[PDB]
């Protein structure tokens, strides 16, 4: 992602 969830 990182933010990606």
């Amino acid at each position: 992602x990182p933010g990606c969830k």
